[PDB]
């Protein structure tokens, strides 16, 4: 009676607090259908009743349940539960629920008709006596406990059964936690980073006795870094609450705001107190305020505080039940005596979320906001490039405050204060988000972005041999390195795209980074010129370090000849080969870990002026010439660029291809965009004509770009590439294996 | 009896301390003409009598009144008032006004003939007992309270009615503020910046209980910057006085 009823809890994908999700093999093995009331027994003689639905991404021992039912059963994620199917009641008699005093503060009116009324409508959910569930609305989350269940111990929703529940807030029992706290569900983005932290602190915190039966040292120094406002303390609170370990919080300014001896005593007291209540986590945030760089300690008491922290961190190699996590802003901003083995040896980079992550955070913060239907969070998530989690929290709060300041406060004239049901009847518009996102939110980001890009192979037009070459060079090795070992060949860790300007080098590299499903760190030309002009070429190493903190990557050193082309080009400053930044790139590339899947890709428009020491073997050496596109590729270029715009049937892409030769793809995209510009101008003239009606439903502005626009904007087509350009490119080609 | 008589106070464009400005749709709806003595009831059982004129840049719930009458009615900007038309007296009998000790310091001579003399000339203004108004001149601003109103409780200017008011400075009641202090009218320029600060601190400071019924974090750190001598502390004093919140200065 052990085999079919043991599974392990994990995270959820669904949002309903009553659904539990199991994989298909187990549900056909368990003989279970959809909708069936099932019962879960967990730790401490606790129960949970649940409706079951089917999902895909699980194994045969994983159960996905939301945080509410997980806390209802008195178990935590990664533990085991016992699951038995029961028979159904399919009615109710008279249920009774009470609110909680800890969640209800300053709520006026009655909670019943506004919350519990719309909740149990057409969604058959089972409930048990003595549980805790949560309802969202009116920019709050309210807890309700079921006290009395008349017909069975467990009873499904059944609209004949009205709720009589007009009672006072009942005192929350002191052993159990609220569900408005933080957990793994309340962190948007950071899937990889939560994966690393969850696998790092699973064993020492969940299973403490295991580390008394082996001599193995688990990692005890974790350092979280990332831009400010990215919610690093939130991750620690979450991990603390989800493992159930004691959480102590030290902070930088509070330690530096006390007297000397008293700051020493608090730093000692924190460590000894947290060691008393093992297993624990000690979280020191704003580490760079309490322990900066050596030369940046102008005082004496600062060095005593740093040394006190050092000797306490070295007095922890005896204990295995304490983990210390700290938070900083950048790794080279704290004392290097801390970032050593035994003190702070694991480093985790939180970093900036992306479009999916920004969508995740916006769904977290508007979870109980009662948005309208027209608001499209995808638009916002695409239009918030450069915002971190705190800015999106400020965005949602500011949008709500805009949606409460322009109306329904100055309509509260006959009324004096806010009504509950009035507050619930607060929808937000897309224009409200356009207002909040347009002005008053300065994005706090000037940082390099590292993410998986979004252009794919269907976008670049043509160059299919280059596709089957890049796929080889990037994917072939990392997929299955056994063949390379049998034949003893080192992988190539570089390509050099050379060709005319604007034929799709960046597009190609972003596409090969997309298909490989790896990060993409782009280093522009202006950045290299900045590092040459300011003469601080040291921080180039930082970039590579960043690459190894986000592995796998595709470093893309665009405009690699810009330094040479700014230094007089062919003649100027004596006329040597190498420069500062390119030397530093060589020194950092040669001395890097020979297998990390970090793939360096160059780019250049003038392949001869680059210094010859870069294409020696062991560096980026597999030169690829990006050719000027031809007819069969020009048609693909043109249709791929037009694929986001309306186009009619009379557009002769064949004649367009045949007509335009020696034009780079950039110029064809200029032709397309300028044709769309003329189309836009024509439409605004049509809008002014039909706006200036005779008295002042024939609304259609003809949203179809006719042939006239293309055949007129084609007069503004300019050849950006001469003939001698192609000729010196062929002259560089003959200096390769083609004709030499 | 709720619908026609509820509007919200806002800033003024006119400088006379007796004119109140309403938009054209409301005044044709309310059946009101120019010049009519009207009465305003506000918070704490307080009253205000006012001549009305027409303006353009308002909505149908906005009333523009100067700071003097706004402080006379014991209300602040952004709150609601009740507005009823009354009938006119069109004379006076013997009014009596007194000066305030807090405004009058080191003034020598008599305040009567120099100030109250040119003030009530050819400008028919209604007054009520127990109000506070302000007169400007001689590089000062002097406060005057009306104590006794013989024919009606409210009486319009009427030059046959001379003022007998030769009295000592009367002690300013300690719950009400002077009108030589700072407010939104006493800041020149900065329309956009006052717009941002007024929309930022309207809800947390005027309506405190609202932020106990929702989990929403209002902004709490505001940083004002600009060249020195641009009056940044003045803006804070102003916003403090206009919302009625406690103001601490470090
Ligand atoms: N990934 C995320 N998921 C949810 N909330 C986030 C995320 N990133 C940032 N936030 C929000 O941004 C803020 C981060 O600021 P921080 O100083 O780390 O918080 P704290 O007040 O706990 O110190 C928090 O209010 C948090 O709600
Ligand atoms: N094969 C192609 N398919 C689709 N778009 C292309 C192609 N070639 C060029 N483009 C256009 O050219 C631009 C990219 O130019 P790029 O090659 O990055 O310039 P550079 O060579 O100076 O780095 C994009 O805006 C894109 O629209
Ligand atoms: N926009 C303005 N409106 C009215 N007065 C101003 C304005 N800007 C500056 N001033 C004047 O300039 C001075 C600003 O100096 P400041 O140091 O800010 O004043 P305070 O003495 O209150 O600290 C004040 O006397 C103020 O009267």
């Amino acid at each position: 009676k052990n085999r079919p009823n043991r599974l392990i809890v994990d995270e959820a994908i669904n949002e309903d607090n009553s659904v539990v999700s199991l994989s298909q093999p187990k549900m056909d093995e368990l003989q279970l259908f959809r909708g069936d009331t099932v019962l879960l027994k967990g730790k401490k003689r606790r129960e949970a009743v649940c409706i079951v639905l089917s999902d895909d991404a699980c194994s045969d021992e994983k159960i996905r349940m939301n945080r509410v039912v997980r806390n209802n059963l008195r178990v935590r994620l990664g533990d085991v539960i016992s699951i038995q199917p029961c028979p159904d009641v399919k009615y109710g008699k008279r249920i009774h629920v009470l609110p909680i005093d800890d969640t209800v503060e300053g709520i006026t009116g009655n909670l019943f008709e506004v919350y519990l009324k719309p909740y149990f409508l057409e969604a058959y959910r089972p409930i048990r006596k003595g549980d805790i569930f949560l309802v969202r609305g009116g920019m709050r989350a309210v807890e309700f406990k079921v006290v009395e269940t008349d017909p069975s111990p467990y009873c499904i929703v059944a609209p004949d059964t009205v709720i009589h529940c007009e009672g006072e807030p009942i005192k929350r029992e002191d052993e159990e936690e609220s569900l408005n706290e933080v957990g793994y569900d309340d962190i948007g983005g950071c899937r990889k980073q939560l994966a690393q932290i969850k696998e790092m602190v699973e064993l020492p915190l969940r299973h403490p006795a295991l580390f008394k039966a082996i001599g193995v040292k688990p990692p005890r120094g974790i350092l979280l870094y990332g831009p400010p406002g990215t919610g690093k303390t939130l991750i620690a609170r979450a991990v603390a609450n989800e493992t159930g370990a004691f959480f102590f919080l030290i902070n930088g300014p509070e330690i530096m705001s006390k007297l000397a001896g008293e700051s020493e005593s608090n730093l000692r007291k924190a460590f000894e107190e947290a060691e008393k209540n093992a297993p624990a986590i000690i979280f020191i945030d704003e580490l760079d305020a309490i322990a900066p760089k050596r030369e940046k300690t102008h005082g004496e008491v600062e060095r005593r505080i740093v040394s006190q922290l050092l000797t306490l961190m070295d007095g922890l190699k005896q204990r295995a039940h304490v983990i210390v996590m700290a938070a900083t802003n950048r790794p080279n901003s704290i004392d290097p005596a801390l970032r050593r083995f035994g003190r702070f040896d694991r480093e985790v980079d939180i970093g900036i979320p992306d479009a999916t992550g920004r969508l995740e955070i916006l769904q977290i913060h508007t979870k109980n906001m009662k948005l309208a239907d027209d608001v499209d969070l995808e638009q916002v998530a695409n239009e918030t490039h450069g915002h971190v989690g705190a800015d999106l929290a400020a965005l949602c709060s500011e949008a709500a405050l805009q949606a409460i300041r322009k109306k329904m406060d100055l309509i509260d004239l006959e009324d004096e204060t806010i009504d509950a049901e009035v507050m619930n009847s607060l929808a937000v518009t897309m224009d409200d988000f356009r207002w909040a996102l347009s002005q008053s939110n300065p994005s706090a980001l000037r940082e390099t972005v590292v993410e998986v890009p979004q252009v794919t192979w269907e976008d670049i037009g043509g160059l299919e041999d280059v596709k089957r070459e890049l796929q080889e060079l990037v994917q072939y090795p990392v997929e299955h390195p056994d063949k390379f070992l049998k034949f003893g060949m080192t992988p190539s860790k570089g390509v050099l795209f050379y060709g005319p300007p604007g034929c799709g080098k960046t597009l190609l590299a972003k596409a090969i980074a997309n298909e490989c499903q790896a990060n993409f760190i782009s280093i522009k030309g202006p950045e290299l010129l900045t590092m040459w002009f300011g003469e601080s070429e040291a921080n180039v190493r930082e970039i590579f370090d960043k690459a190894r903190q986000a592995a796998p990557c595709v470093l893309f050193f665009d405009e690699l000849d810009s330094i040479a082309k700014a230094r007089g080009g062919n003649i100027g400053d004596g006329g040597g080969a190498a420069d500062r930044v390119i030397n530093q790139i060589l020194t950092e590339m040669d001395g890097m870990s020979t297998k990390k899947n970090v793939f360096i890709i160059g780019a250049t428009n003038r392949p001869d002026i680059i210094d010859p020491a870069i294409l020696r073997p062991g560096r980026l050496d597999q030169l690829i010439y990006i050719p000027l596109p031809d007819e069969k590729s020009r048609v693909a270029i043109l249709k791929a660029n037009l694929r986001k715009s309306p186009v009619a049937k009379d557009v002769d892409l064949e004649f367009l291809a045949k007509m335009t030769n020696g034009f780079s793809g950039a110029d064809l995209t200029e032709i397309c965009q300028r044709a769309c510009k003329l189309a836009i101008r024509e439409s605004i003239e049509s809008e002014i004509r039909r706006e200036r009606e005779r008295q002042t439903e024939e609304d259609d502005p003809v949203p179809e770009i006719r042939r006239d626009h293309f055949e007129e904007a084609m007069r503004f087509a300019r050849r950006s590439v001469s003939d001698n350009d192609i000729r010196k490119y062929e002259m560089f080609a003959q200096t390769l294996q083609q004709s030499r």
